[PDB]
This record gives structure tokens, sequence and C-alpha cells, in this order.
């Protein structure tokens, strides 16, 4: 292996391109995003057989610092004219190879930072502010690109996946957990009704990557629908186990996005420890923090 | 100083009490809570007179463990009655003292762990969930209770204080720090239009105790309401500087919430550096994150 | 309450003066640092009643930015000629009040950023290296400092206190927790050999100020030293709760430095649950990490 | 894919066999572990086909449940008669899938959980403490280990990788960084003597998996001789980059380990920026925190 990079490259625009036409679904109101302020971390790793002697003989002569791509990439922000991080990876990407044709390769990261909207009176009525807004460090859109510069100088596309990180659902009833192996090693009672925790990190592999870049709105496909299937799913299913809960929310983003290939989760089991079971005149309970053993699943659906 | 007791006391309760009944102001169109999940953190630190000698001797002849503390707490929050997290730490101590005779004084620290609603698609239409919530990282309201066993065995509140933390808020424009001293340390460029970006912990202090608890609801103070003011205050302003900002937010606290005696800011400056400031075509600009060297500011507002 | 400054001021020395000839102690073989790498995290707060109008009315007048403050410290760490990070404190305290007539009240913290030796060979032999050195993230000294102008326009410290923070110690075995109180609340069963796993932060406070800032490093007393003393008293009792085990550790720390007038700590328990208590032919057992809630105490001894 | 299983998986247990005769190296002290205190942090994963309806159905029948894993690497911890990390997950992973037959495939990882030892006085003067223990949040040592059910029904070790995690060094003077590419996008200075700040996380793999499970002690690699060779080598380079110096630490760990095929290195640049240059009548500097944007390097070297 050979690669280098920069990492916690931020990057904060104000007023990109908005994005809008896009395609809905049932299960999200999703329609748009305003842009007013796009917030992106980045990490780039590039390679190149060129970038040997750099390493074995400590000759810079072909080495763009990285502190230079941390400039390039904070440019390259400022004179991007599209509205998805899909697509503000694809520029970059092809720019930087144009720029140094002794890169062979060059992988991507995007890691939206997200904000949310808050209320101002003015004029006489409360909106929501154009100017003012709250950094939310909850769940995030990803976005991950590989490119390659082959023989003849053209560039291809190698890999590219979407993503939605960070989401934390609790689901209060409407969860079982029973069935399970029970032998020398089982302590795990069964549980015919337990307030499930999952953490879910989902991405996406659409078949045109065309599709990713927000060009034609009308065939991406929003994190943030993602995220209301998944909560919608989750809603809808009586839970036999986290692997069948991921299933379903696979199954129906394939069913509702016919141009997505796959989907791959990556899914932790937090639920919480009971304490009271039963309160006098309540149907409420009360639990708290397990031990920090986590379980996990990870799992693909296909449209195949 | 002689005190001990348990911190990260977790406890989560289903169906609390619902609160309603609550003030509106313009700021917020903050109407109650339905309470189906309710999550708090608590810390009980405890001492007196007579834990002297569990220090100097070794003597557990009157410690209640730390883990039975968490017990009692935990326990309690299954039994109580009320809709606050100050009322919850109202009974926690109330009981604590009533079990302890020889504990003087407790003090609790109750953290809100908030839950946000999600959206699930049943019988047709698309509504927010009555089963699952989504874990929020962002701004939590606390709660804070100090109380005494005096001599003759009666118990008194000696401070409570309620507030909102984790608050991170930036306004794009609209901000500016200029006519500051110019001397041999400094280097900072005066700015007539920065972004800033500020993280606020705000507290509250009532005229009267009983309105903390819930019990005439009218009466409370939300950190809902709390954070709406905020968010408006900061958008309706022409900030000169976080300290000119938060002396605003303070007196527009104290006007809507007459019953408040005092609120108390500790604001941080984590405003972005600017790397374009000019794009062809377009009002953006594109900024990244700062050296870790942080500003901040303490400030109590009060009626008088 | 109306006070402003600046956190998170890293400032990074090289060949800072080295600190030689501090009086050791039994417990610890501590005489001073070679200061090659110097390394302190500052935070600065400033009060004053000519401060009001940058709050209520936006006048940033006589407003020093939190900016130049961090200028400040960074230019001072590379004038100051003393030897520890208390004398670096006051240095900073003095200079800003100094400078700044309308400042009526300084609070400062330092904390140190700790890094250790690390082997090299030189002639065939390792030795520690004067150049590279390892970032630690365990324990790391403290200290804090308050200093007001009088209004004879004396400059008084009215606040001095140095600490060891983040210590984490754990006994394998000679612990107990037994006699505590059995109630309806009580589920913690009583153990007579546990082991006891402590989070340790211990701050002190010297009699006279000045010893606090090494000019006689003979009267210096170093987060090391407090260290090794925490060990030391550790392995040597039979501890019966935390609570036994601080006041212990504070009595040696008494004893060894006459000096001193108090010291405090911030302890927290974070003992492992017990797995498996008997494994054939050994003497060990398994053990695993408990849920989140922690114990805690918080206690001063007196010299 | 389609894996799942269980991470945070700690485990301590006190007195485990001691690790003793492991060859030495020049650069390190290193020759054995005693293994008063063994903390491991395990993250378990297995596949199978048998368990596709798990997930399409909501079939639980086949599932071992993750707590029950949990059960599994904490009862073997107890069980285990080895003396390294390595051989531990050996031993979980050949006893897993020995137990459950459904399962084709599982993946271990171990992460050490260090403890240092400290000091108290034992008969007048201090020494080590056999009971009292700090723990560390600086570097550990890492295992790896994927083994898989072959069709004739004999277990294979497919993958085997041992590491050293979270190593962070720091060398204030002999390190330039100059001759790199300057055009429009290029605003970093030429440096011929920056104070280079490298986190590395070094990984190595044997050409002899038995070799990493310590049976032999004369042939195992310990992540603790891996640190000594790199701080060493730091020491002694003047170094060009960072890539310039993992290529060199890794050619030591090949010369000084002929039983290893490859070391992988994943290496951080954290160095300081410069804020005052000259500091009178001293050689030393000031420097501060970077901005949070941070190189990396990616690189192996084969035996
Ligand atoms: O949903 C779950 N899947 C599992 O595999 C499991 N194991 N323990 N609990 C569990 N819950
Ligand atoms: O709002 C601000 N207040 C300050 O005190 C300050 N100092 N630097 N920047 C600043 N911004
Ligand atoms: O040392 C201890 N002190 C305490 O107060 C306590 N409570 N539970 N366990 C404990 N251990
Ligand atoms: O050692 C370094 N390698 C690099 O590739 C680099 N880029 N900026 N600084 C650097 N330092
Ligand atoms: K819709
Ligand atoms: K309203």
């Amino acid at each position: 292996v050979m690669y280098y990079g920069k990492g916690d490259v931020f990057a904060y625009r104000t007023y990109l391109k908005p994005l809008t036409g896009v395609r809905t679904i049932p299960e999200s109101p999703f329609s748009g995003r305003d842009h007013i302020l796009f917030g992106v971390n980045v990490k780039i790793s590039v390679g190149g057989t060129k970038l040997l002697t750099s390493f074995t003989k400590g000759d810079n002569s072909l080495v763009v610092a990285t502190d230079s791509m941390k400039n390039f990439i904070q440019k390259h922000l400022a004179s991007y004219t599209g509205t998805t991080i899909e697509g503000f990876l694809e520029y970059v990407a092809t720019s930087f190879l144009k720029k140094y044709s002794h890169i062979e390769k060059i992988s991507l990261i995007g890691e939206e930072i997200p904000f949310e909207t808050t209320f101002a009176v003015k004029n006489g009525n409360r909106a929501a502010s154009e100017l003012v807004f709250k950094k939310s460090r909850n769940e995030y859109a990803t976005a991950y690109l590989n490119m390659v510069r082959n023989e003849d100088n053209t560039l291809n596309i190698t890999e590219q996946q979407s993503g939605l990180a960070g989401l934390q659902l609790i689901k209060v009833s409407g969860n079982s957990f029973v069935g399970f192996i029970r032998d020398e090693y089982t302590t795990l009672p069964e549980d015919s009704n337990r307030p499930l925790f999952v953490y879910l990190n989902i991405k996406w592999k659409y078949k045109n990557t065309e599709d990713s870049f927000g060009t034609n709105p009308e065939n991406y496909v929003a994190a943030e629908q993602i995220r209301d299937i998944a909560t919608s799913v989750f809603h809808e299913t009586e839970t036999l186990s986290i692997q069948h809960l991921i299933y379903l929310i696979g199954r129906r983003i394939l069913e509702r996005f016919p141009q997505l290939q796959e989907v791959y989760f990556e899914s932790q089991n937090h639920t919480w420890d009971k304490i009271v079971e039963e309160i006098p005149e309540s149907e409420g309970k009360v639990y708290t923090e397990p031990r920090p053993p986590y379980g996990f699943q990870c799992f693909t659906v296909t449209q195949e």
C-alpha cells in the first residue's frame, strides 16, 4: 500500500446553489435543500507509482504538500456550481487529477456538517430565520468517491457511495427478541417487548453514477429521504431482531428508489437495561444505560 | 470540604405525566411536553458532619453506598407523579433526607437526555410516531437543586437553578467586531461582517422556587422557550460582540418571564476563519475551522 | 458575574530554564525537570467594573480582544525566565495587570501538556533521547492563580492552588468495602477483596504563595512527587473505602510537605464488575467494565 | 456482506501466565510481560450462509445471541493458558468454530488495555509495586485474526495481523520538509528544522502465524519492541518527511525481525505552528496547536 493525503478538511460555503426538483416518496416530506449554509468535512487520499521515492529516498520533488491539498479543496468549494456533496467530490477529483498528472488514484470522503433552522420574530410574525442556524451533532449525510487515471490520460470513477451516518433511533415498544440459542453461554432472557435502541449507518450505491450528482435532481436519492424510510419502517414493524429490521429497511429503500443497485447497513444495539417493569397506575417503566458491550450487524441488500 | 455521591445516573421513564397548561410567549411555539419518553442523567452529592469517620477511620457504619444512591434515584423516577426535571429533583431530595436523617445536605443535578420525533406512514398518512424517537446530542435542559436539614429536622431548599446547555448557533451575517484595543498584542483585524458562531449555556433562577416545579404550569419557564428567545434575539440584533448579544438575550428573557430573578450566561466564540471573501457571481464565501483557542464570556443579568 | 477571556491557549516552549534542586521525598525519585519541551494549556479570565458597557452597550473601547490575550500569553511564554507553571501564571498575571489598568481581576488556569522520554540507541546502548518525546494522555500537573488590583494600586494574589489531574490507579487486591448501610435500597454485596480502581484529582495550597513559584526550588512541591505518594500509600494501605484511602494520602502529603496548608481530593470509583471468581490452579479472576454510574468523593485535609 | 457480532467486550484477567524469554533486540529492553494484570477489548464478528434467514425472515433459531458471544469471550479469558493477545484470539476463534458448526467465518480484534507500573516504598526503598498499576491512555498493542471452516471441515487462519496503535511522538529538531511542489495551490513554507509531531499506528504480519502465538517466545514480536524501534529510528534520522521516516522505521523492524513478512504504517502529521522563532539568550522557540486539518500517510514495507 502507498497513499497519502489530508483529513479533517472542514469547509463551509454560504449560498450554494439550492437543491430542488427532487422526486418525492410517501415516507418523506423532503423537497430540497436551501443551501444558505453548506458545510462539509473532506478527507483526500492520493496514490501513484511515481510517489515511491518520496518514501524510499526522501525525495519530495513530486509531493503535493498535504497542506496544498487542503487549499485545493477549500478553493474548489468556492468555485463549485453544483448542488450536492457527491457532485462536489467529483469536481474536486477530476480537477485534482487534471492538475497533477503523476497522480494515478484519488479517494475522497465528504461528510455533511448539518445545520438546522431556528425561530425568529420580525415584522409581526415568527418564522424560520434566513440568518441564524443551529449546529447539529446528530445524523449527517456522507459521500465517497474514488477516481483513477488510466494509461491514455482518461479518468474514470471506480467506486461511488452515498450514505447517512449517526442515526440513533429508539422504539419504546413493539420489538421482541426471542427464540435464540439457549446453551451454556446464554444468560440473556427472552424478551417479548423491549425498547430497542439502534444506531444506524446506511450506505447506498446507484446503478448510474450520474444520478448521484444532482444534475438531473429527480434521480437523486437524498439522505433525508433514507432517514425517513428508516424511521417509518421501524415504526411499522413488530421487530424480531435488528437483523430483521435492517433487511426490511433495505427492502423499502430499494423499492422506493429503483435507481439504486444496493444498500448496506452497519447497525449497533444500545438497548437499555430494565430497572422497573410495573408502575402503579401507569403503562410506564424505568430503564438505564447498559454495560459497554454492544451488538452489531453488517448487511447488504441488493436489487437482485 | 466533605461530600460524596454518584454521577452519570442515567434513568429513562416512559409515560411520565405530560406537561401542559403552559403560558406562551411570542418567540416560541412551545405548548408542552408529551413525555412518552423522559430521560435524565442525575448527579447526587451528599454531606454531613457525621460522615467524618468514614474518611478519618474507614468506618462505613453511616455510609449509604453510592450504588444505593443510584437505586434510590432510579426507583424514585418510577414513582414520580410530576411533570418536570426540577420537580423530580425536589422529590428525590426531600425523600432522601427523610430516609437518611444523618445527612445534612444534598445537591442534585439533572440533565435532560432529549429525544426528537420521527415520521412514519400508517393508515394512509404520514405523521409523527408515538413509538419511534431519535436521540439528540444537541442542546438539552438542566436543573440544579440543593437542600439542607436544619436542627429541627425541617428541610429547606438553599439554591435552585434551571438551564439550557449545549446550544450552538451560527449567524451567517449581521455581526461586527470593531473598535477593540489595538496595541502591541493585537493582530486581529476589525471585521464589519463576520459569521458569528456562539456556544451558549443559559441558566435562570426563579423568584419563587415553587414556580420551577410545574405544579402550576403557567408559571414554569421552559428551556425550549429560552432557546427560542436566544435564536430570535440573535436574528434581530446587528451584533457588536458576544458580550452585547448575551446582554440583549438576557434582557429579553427577563422581560418575557417576570417571575425570573436573574439569568446567567456562559458563552464561547467558535467563529470560523475566512478563506474566500468573494465568489464570482454569488454572495457566498468559504470559511474553515479556526485554531483551538476560544473566547468566552460569563455574565449575569438581574431584574434589578 | 461579569468576566470574559480565552480558553485552550496552547503554548509549547522548547528549552525553558530547567527546574533543578527540588527537595526529594522518600516516595519519589523526582528532583527536577529538564524542560527540553514544556507544554501548557492556559485559560485566562478578566474582570473590571469598566467592562460594563462592553456588555450593556456594545462598546468595545475597553475590550482587550480575547485573541490579543492569546498573543499575550504566548509571547510571555517566550520571555518567561522561570521554571514552573505556577511561576509562569504569576508572570502573566502581574504583566497583564501592569499593562491594562482598567482590569481589576485576573484568573488563570494552566494545565501541563506532559511528554515522556523515549529510548534511542546512542553509542551502542539505549539511553533516553534528548530529541524525541512521547505525548502522554495520562496524568498532568495543574496550576490556578487569581490576582486583583487593590484600591491603593498594589497587586495581590487572592487564590493559588496547584494540582495533579487525571491519575487513574487500580490496586488488584488488598481493598475492602464492607459495613455500609443495608436497607431497602441496598443491593451492593460486601466485598472483602476488590480490585479498587480510582481516578484521582489532587490539589494543594501552600502556606506561602512564593513557594509555589520555584524560585527557591527546595520549597517547591512537584506534582510528580504527589503522584508517587499516592501510589505508595495505595500500595501500603489495606483500603476500607476510597474515603479512607484519600484521607491517608492527604495525611502523607502534608507530612512530607510541611509548607503546604491543605490538600483537596476529587476521586471517582471505576471498579470493575467480577465475572469469574475462581480459575483452576490460579489465583486470578476475570472482570469487566461496569455500567456508567460512578461513585465520587470530595475531601479536604488540612495541615 | 452478512455478519454480526459484539464490540467493546472488555475483559480483565489477573495473573495470566507470564510471557517470558522473548528474544531481545538492541533498541528495546523488553523481554517479557509479568501479566499480573492483563486487559483486552475484544470485537467478534461471525458469518455463515445459514444465518440468512435471521435477516430475511426474523428467524432467531440459529442466532447465537451477541450477549452470549460476550459471555463466551469472557469465560475463555478465564480458561486461556497461553501468554499473548494473538494466542488468546486463536483460542477464542478455534473454540467458537468448534462449538457452533453453522458458523463458517469468525473475525476477531483484540486491543490491549495497558497498565503501567508505579512506585511504592518497600523496606525503605522505592520499588515497582506488584499490586498498584496505572491505567494508560497512550499507545497499546493490537491483534487481528480471521478464521474459516473449509469444505473438508478443517479450520484455517486466513488473515493475521498484530499492531501498535496510538503512538504519538514529537522530535524537537532534526527534521526538514523541503523541496515539495510549489504551484498556485502552495502556501506552506519550506522548513529546514521543524518539530515533527507524528501519530503512528504500526501493524505487522508474520511469515508463520504460529510465531504470533508466543508458544515459542523466541519468535514473538512484541509491540513494546516495535515502539522502541520507532523512537530510536526517529532519533537517529534527520527526517525529510513523514514518508521518509516511516520507510526507515519499517526497514529497521524487518531487519530486527526476519520472521516478519511485512510492516504497515498509518501515520498522521500534528506538527505545531511556530509562534516565536527567536528567544534572546536561548535556543528555544514557542509553538501552538494548528488548525484541525491533518496530513496522513499509509505505507507497506515488505521483507
Ligand atoms: O436484535 C438483536 N440481535 C441479536 O443478534 C442479539 N443478540 N443479543 N441481543 C440481540 N438483539
Ligand atoms: O465578540 C467578541 N468578543 C470579544 O471579546 C472578542 N475578542 N476577540 N474576538 C471577539 N469577539
Ligand atoms: O469506596 C467506596 N465508597 C463508597 O462510598 C462506595 N459506595 N459504593 N461503593 C463504594 N466504595
Ligand atoms: O512530512 C510531511 N509530508 C507531507 O506530505 C507533507 N505535506 N505537508 N507537510 C508535510 N509533511
Ligand atoms: K411525501
Ligand atoms: K407563540
